[PDB]
């Protein structure tokens, strides 16, 4: 147990010092390593309840039982006297840079997970390379370092959501006494895009600075794993070469899908293109009903667009469907049109005018599930019909990395693949929630297990979410229907209430915001799931995710006192049950 | 234990039925009570693990051991056959209305706590009266039913805070692409006040409707307790009479203090007058440094006012002083002036012009702690120098209710005074946090213990707060300095970080928002206190208060995953300690 941990830690750490906080000989080795600019992990044995056993087991590797003990890539280097000997003879730099491989770690993919893992590994002296390449979209769109969230995801989508929210802030301002006239104010798409892209550019640059300052090698090149320790890279001049690494992290993410219909790739766009589009989309059709589809349709309408969403079956498949219907009803009452139970079968009427900065014009044909026809003209058609990896481009099938039937990597609970030195994190890890903070935690925690002797695993359960539709939807845990399927309706109690933000009173709806707690009767009214539709829903939801992680019950919500006046305090006084039939209105 | 609970429950309930969910004889008594419109508490013995013992102990009162058993004001009324006998003979209405007193409950004070207690007691058949009277301010201001929060506190102050926030929403809108020009927009105070007061008026009316629909008697009269069961009332015609009640709840709240200096009462105002003021205050001095003082100065400045705050010693005494200084620094950088270490020694230069709706003009003289002089002219002077009860007006000292040296009521942990039938809730309960949700929980929980056999007490520990200054400050638990005083600096670890809202990037400060967790090393890094300065701080803080109630540790925050992009997620990845000396900047 202790011995098995120590073997794994010694074998995979790049540079590690076993030490105690009270030893001046350990302090004297630290100071020499710092002055030589030698980064390393350190384990302070006097701070571990198991340290006496670890100190005994170290002798299996070094034939000594004292501290300090310095290891480099699985090899005992020496005690105090020996390390200073190498230092005085200027032999130390060559000893700690000695490796069978070019890098201790090669990360394939420079996005949320991969950048987090690479920076964290370099902290402990792992010689690290991060590879990133952005294959252009069909119309040619490309972007800089940072991945999907930074460039074409969470960051620009929430900034355009805020632009949409400010439309209603402007309307509200009149009722609170300000002299503006909202009906005479308009929005300039190109001005907003320039500001969004200026922020994204500061993030691209920030990541490059961060890697340089952590001594991480950044290669803007496409990587391919051709054997367990060999990565073939192709650069911007099509030069092809091979680099080797001890540990490999796959972190290449996904890209948008297109439907297999005529004209889709030629004349439509995806979210990859939307966030840098030089012209306002105009009259827009969004095909799909995921959170990407609804978030984009929502802010486009708030910015003055004529928007339609084509829904094949249901909204927000996989989310609580009572909540999904309330989200969509709010959008439909506030300027979004819906074509329900409908799919597309795209013809070009006008080519995009790039010189005068105008969209083209398209004719869309489709059909409803009963057979009736759809036919209408749009200036822009956005596909939001799912995302997928293309690991055949990343991974030679002779390496032996197992994939599932959706093409994602099958991993153990420590992110290890079926090849012992190769790991996968982020969206390509089969079965895991596909979110940026999950990818960051996985990569950071993994780097610490590989190179600093850590043991902590990432916990993927009850991860909270927020959908940034015009009225936001936050959730943590099970949907009501999933809880009833798992435990049975007789064991499920649901407490719920409508509410009205105080900010909405002077601004003139009473009963559109809504919240509920889904609870298990036979486990002390355990909170299985929390759901809220209203302003600032992500700020509301986040703190409750800690309580749910700790096993909160309805009694825990009851005994906690509210903060007044807030939206969130309504969770502290819920009392109306669905079984009672009593109305939830205010 | 069981027998002592049952004696207290029988003695004080107004109308209570002991029953089981499976008994058709109990269902048959319920249906008769409902049809006669007889409200009552019910205790279902088959749902209590102690019910077998309760059923045995009932025989001590009734000489029978079966269900149903109906009691009225401590007296056994009968089993099934007997109750239907009274019903058939039309004797039942007179039996259940029989009382030695006019009311089962008299509530003195119709504010946050008193309205909550009165409505809840009426649910269980307690015949209830609520008394409310609003003594006018020195200049004559008065208002309707609902108490301090509704009329001259949390509700209007947060609505004017929102009006202030919308000033910065208007500036931000230009950067996000909207065509407005903020420098050409102004604010109309009287328009905002009319809208705020229209909402307050809907709340006044709503409370009157609610009491009428719960069969609560509302008397707009001043109440005085002259003996344990006798309340003398004085109405709007100076008619004086006496009503009697079994249980009494004191819930009369506090009013603003004035400094003992010439001209203060004659020429200054307080928060009681501010929220319905017919004219804009103009150039304003706020004397004091409480959360009331800073909240009011903050929104007045955001609405275009020239504002100064006179601070005797420190800001936000009793709150974390690192956080208090950051709150004040933000205000000073954003248009509020501060006169530090200064107190006033007020002369009238112009009388208020009520016909043309203009303030007067005043000369304020004061001095700094070193002896230097203060002298400046203002249009309005607002005093925010504390609040106090005046229980000598409410409570004859011969009744025997014990008060502390600040004039607040000394209560047991179930809100009982030194007179056994008299209770106190809300701001006048000595030692308790003076907040609206605390008053509401105390009153609701108390009504259930008196009239429904409940046992649950109000928990007054770790109650979260938010100060609605221009940049908001939320907190839950100990300040850093209180934790260090209690446990010693060697046992305290503090994790902290600056942060920048994503909404602030395109809008153009980097390092003003701030958060920290104050933790106890020797108790598994228990979170003793949480603190955040930033937008939407009350929404951020609320959910964490449940986790802190449950004993959250730093490890609980670490294992929980963030929601991206939010401000609140920064709590899930804190790592920089104050002891390390590493910078907290972004
Ligand atoms: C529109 C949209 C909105 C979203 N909004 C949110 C949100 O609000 N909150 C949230 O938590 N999540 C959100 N997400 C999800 C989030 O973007 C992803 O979960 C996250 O980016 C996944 O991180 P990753 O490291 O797995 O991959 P990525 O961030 O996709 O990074 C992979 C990188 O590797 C590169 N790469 C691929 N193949 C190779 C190769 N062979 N060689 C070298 N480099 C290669 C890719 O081009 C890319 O730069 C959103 C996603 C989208 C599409
Ligand atoms: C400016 C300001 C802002 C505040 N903001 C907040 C905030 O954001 N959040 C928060 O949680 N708290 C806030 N508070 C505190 C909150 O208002 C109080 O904690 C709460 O109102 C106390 O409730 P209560 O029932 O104890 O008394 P009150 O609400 O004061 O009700 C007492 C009532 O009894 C009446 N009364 C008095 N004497 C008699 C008598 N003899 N006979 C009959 N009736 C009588 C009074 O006139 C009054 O109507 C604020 C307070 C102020 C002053
Ligand atoms: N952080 C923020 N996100 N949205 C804001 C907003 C939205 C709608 C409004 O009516 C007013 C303000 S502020
Ligand atoms: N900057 C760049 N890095 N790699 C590039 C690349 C790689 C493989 C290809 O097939 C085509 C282009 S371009
Ligand atoms: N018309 C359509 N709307 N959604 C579609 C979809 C969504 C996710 C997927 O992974 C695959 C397809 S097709
Ligand atoms: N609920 C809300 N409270 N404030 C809001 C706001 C404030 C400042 C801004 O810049 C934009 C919006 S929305
Ligand atoms: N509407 C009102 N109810 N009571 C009033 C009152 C009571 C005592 C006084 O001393 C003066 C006025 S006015
Ligand atoms: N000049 C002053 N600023 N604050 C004061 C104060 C505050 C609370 C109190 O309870 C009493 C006095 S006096």
């Amino acid at each position: 147990g202790t011995s098995q941990w120590l073997r794994k830690t010694v074998d995979s750490a790049a540079v590690i010092l076993f030490s105690k906080t009270t030893c001046p000989y350990c302090k004297k080795v630290k100071d020499v390593l710092a002055e030589a600019k030698i980064k390393h992990a350190t384990i302070e044995l006097d701070q571990l309840s198991n340290g006496s056993a670890i100190q005994k087991c170290l002798a299996s590797f070094s034939k000594i039982e004292t501290v300090p003990q310095m290891f480099v890539r699985g090899k005992f280097i020496g005690d105090s006297q020996t390390v200073l000997k190498y230092y005085s003879n200027d032999e130390l730099a060559g000893i700690v840079n000695e490796s069978k491989y070019d890098y201790d770690l090669i990360v394939i993919g420079g996005g949320s997970g991969g950048l987090a893992a690479g920076k964290e590994a370099a902290k402990y002296g792992a010689k690290t390379a991060v590879l990133d390449y952005v294959e252009p979209t069909p119309i040619g769109t490309t972007w800089g370092l940072g991945g999907t969230c930074v460039n074409v995801g969470c960051i620009p989508k929430k900034l355009m959501h805020q632009a949409g929210l400010l439309s209603h802030a402007l309307e509200d301002a009149e009722h609170f006494g300000w002299s503006l006239d909202r009906s005479k104010i308009s929005h300039n798409w190109s001005t907003m895009v320039e500001g969004v892209q200026s922020h994204i550019g500061s993030l691209n640059w920030g990541y490059k600075v961060a890697l340089r300052d952590n001594q991480v090698t950044y290669l803007n090149a496409k990587g391919r794993l051709i054997s367990p320790h060999e990565v073939q890279i192709t650069d911007k001049n099509q030069k092809v070469s091979t680099i080797t690494g001890n540990k490999i992290i796959l972190a290449t993410g996904e890209r948008p899908k297109y439907p297999e219909i005529p004209g889709a790739v030629e004349y439509g766009i995806t979210s990859d293109d939307l966030f840098s589009l030089p012209y306002f989309p105009g009259k827009t059709l969004v095909i799909g009903a995921s959170y990407v589809a609804l978030e984009c349709a929502g802010f486009l309408a708030s910015l003055g667009g004529d928007v339609t969403v084509m829904v094949r079956s249901i909204l927000l498949r996989g989310f609580d469907q009572q909540m999904a219907e309330k989200v969509g009803d709010y959008m439909e009452n506030h300027g979004v049109k819906f074509a329900k139970l409908c799919v597309p079968d795209i013809k070009q009427l006008k080519v995009v005018d790039t010189e005068n900065n105008k969209p083209g014009l398209l004719l869309v044909k489709g059909h409803y599930t009963d057979g009736k026809k759809f036919e209408e003209e749009f200036e822009t058609v956005i596909f939001a019909v799912g995302r997928e990896p293309q690991l055949s481009k990343v991974l030679c099938e002779t390496v032996g990395v197992k994939l599932d039937k959706n093409g994602r990597v099958v991993c153990t609970d420590d992110e290890q693949t079926t090849v012992s030195n190769v790991y996968a994190i982020g969206d390509i890890n089969a079965g895991k929630p596909q979110l940026t903070p999950v990818a960051i935690q996985a990569g950071r925690y993994l780097a610490r297990r590989l190179f600093a002797g850590a043991t902590e695993l990432t916990d993927y359960s009850n991860v909270a979410t927020t959908v940034f539709t015009p009225l936001e939807y936050g959730a943590c845990g099970l949907s009501e229907e999933d809880a009833i399927e798992k435990y049975g309706d007789k064991d499920i109690e649901v407490y719920h209430s409508n509410f009205k933000p105080l900010e909405w009173t002077v601004a003139h709806e009473d009963n559109v915001c809504y919240m509920k707690l889904v609870c298990r009767k036979s486990d002390n009214m355990r909170v299985l799931g929390l759901h809220v539709l209203g302003p600032n829903a992500g700020e509301i939801t986040q703190g409750y995710a800690v309580a749910i992680k700790m096993g909160a019950t309805k009694a825990d919500f009851d005994r906690t006192i509210g903060i007044h006046p807030t939206c969130s305090e309504t969770f502290t006084t819920l009392h109306v049950t669905k079984k009672s039939g009593v109305s939830p209105i205010v």
